[PDB]
């Protein structure tokens, strides 16, 4: 049917390389592709290089135009809403706002929205993963760094400044590391890639014994979150160590989360999260010291279903907005 | 009977008096009334009363049912807003559920919605006070407890069971007093006009120097919160200890949700409020301290505005709901 025709675009713009999907309207992914992100230039060639391959792409496979519905967009940075506008991506060294909707819509003739990145993942989630459509529903990412999206009462919350899901930079510990964002002892201190190593590379003084993951560290090694995890669960005295006190930062957080959101869930993403139930059960457990009782009985701690295909996906349903009525 | 015009009715339900307002869609405050809280027999008659007034007040005005879009209540206690009931309002000697809006639609056949106390003087506050009708607000009301609520891209939130909002709850320390929901170091075990005193009381046996508010709780005097904040404001060095450190913990919860919410405020009122900028100052140092960037220079700290109106203005915005 005529309906069936009908497809959204999603793009997944991340700092090494930007992903596109086309999906059905019911957010089935028909096909997928990538380029790297060149950041060169003041990254003036970003836009432009995500216009080509979109252009490329239904030149390439001689696609009708007129079946998209539209283009939806995460990216990097912070996200004015109704200006289609993004501050703050320093990674891809935009130091100035960009007018991305402006430039894409334009170039494209097909509607186009924009949010950020894990604002995105955790429409995604919500849509087709772990969320279960819920209209409570927080979205944590653990890799690289940490990101979140927030969806309060039916509806993703940007704030005033499209600063709301920051949850990477909430303090676990005011005493604690030093964070780019420039305060200390944000949550992503301790819970990105990077912050368990330096959560273990502070502790091994406090490990009198010997493990594999012990001498790894202290070796200088950069082992993954996974590896981490995976010594833990294996047995290893040290990671047990290193995942309780990653678990207890993350319990408190997402547990502040708990108590002030009451979401129906608290979704964990991101490259961490392959971990799997491991991880999911020792924030949980945590999360649980730390809430009151009405929202330690209803709120769950769960575990992202789609990978990094999330981006893609509620990139693409902000496209939605668009359909004919 | 003009049907581009009618209005909004907001109750306010105290244990000592019942508040009432009739004001435009706009908000604009038309009539205000109320009564005494009878709270004898169970709080039995306590809705009929209400009833009783609005019926009245109605008649008065030469009023009829259609001329209203609906009716807004905040109440204390545990509320289920689906049914329309509360219970554990223990000030109103509800002990047993009271089906409120069925009591009220059932006599008045006008549209009602119920919230909890704290919700509704977000949602006045939010519209009509300090929140300047930004779509991103948080209140928090600092007394005998701590409270609040939190509108977010226009809507106040609830969450899945209803506890959204509970900010005196927050975990300020992991290993601080107990709090009576069953876990330490909550916020409102140090930032009620009670946990204010806790920690006076608690941080006084290792202060050494002169006080006038350490001699005075090794007196044995019963010391509150307005002379914790006395003494601090006069420049008793102990008493602004003290104060520091409630700001410190208060500042960390804001501080945390100005990360997670970036509203456009953070509403402070309630009567620990009452001192004022003395107060919202240290509170918005250490918020600065706790904050990135980004959220540090937009989110505001700011004062309560409405004072004991918020609670029916935001009242009443919940009989919007029923509009057309
Ligand atoms: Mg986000
Ligand atoms: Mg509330
Ligand atoms: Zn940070
Ligand atoms: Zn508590």
């Amino acid at each position: 049917s005529n309906a069936m025709d009908k497809k959204i675009i999603g793009i997944d713009l991340g700092g090494t390389t930007i992903k596109f999907a086309i999906l059905t309207t019911d957010g089935v992914v028909q096909q997928k592709w990538s380029i790297e992100t060149n950041i060169l230039e003041d990254g003036k060639h970003i836009v432009p290089s995500i216009i080509e391959s979109i252009r490329h792409r239904i030149d390439l496979y001689n696609m009708k135009k007129e079946d998209f519905v539209g283009i939806g967009m995460g990216t990097p940075g912070s996200v004015d809403i109704e200006k289609g506008t993004v501050v703050g991506a320093y990674n891809l060294n935009w130091t100035t706002v960009q007018p991305v909707k402006e430039q894409i819509e334009s170039a494209l003739g097909i509607p186009f929205a924009l949010d950020n990145d894990a604002n995105v993942a955790a429409l995604g989630e919500r849509w087709k993963g772990a969320g279960e459509n819920n209209p409570d529903v927080i979205f944590i990412t653990l890799g690289t760094g940490v990101g979140g999206g927030i969806v309060a009462a039916g509806k993703l919350l940007h704030g005033v400044a499209g600063c709301a899901g920051e949850v990477g930079h909430v303090t676990v510990d005011p005493n604690g590391f030093d964070c780019t964002c420039g305060k200390r002892g944000c949550l992503e201190t301790v819970s990105s890639a990077t912050g368990v190593v330096r959560v273990a590379r502070h502790l091994s003084e406090e490990f009198a014994g010997d493990s594999e993951l012990k001498q790894a560290i202290d070796d200088g090694q950069d082992v993954s979150s996974k590896d981490v995890f995976e010594f833990a669960e294996k047995g290893d005295h040290f990671a047990l160590m290193v995942v309780d006190r990653v678990c207890f930062y993350l319990g408190l957080a997402t547990g502040n989360l708990g108590n002030t959101l009451n979401p129906d869930s608290v979704v964990i993403g991101g490259g961490v999260s392959a971990a799997g139930e491991f991880l999911r059960s020792r924030v949980e457990k945590y999360f649980q010291e730390f809430t009151f009782p009405q929202v330690r009985n209803s709120t769950k701690i769960k575990l992202a279903e789609l990978g990094n295909e999330a981006g893609v996906i509620g990139a693409a349903s902000l496209a939605l907005q668009f359909s004919k009525e």
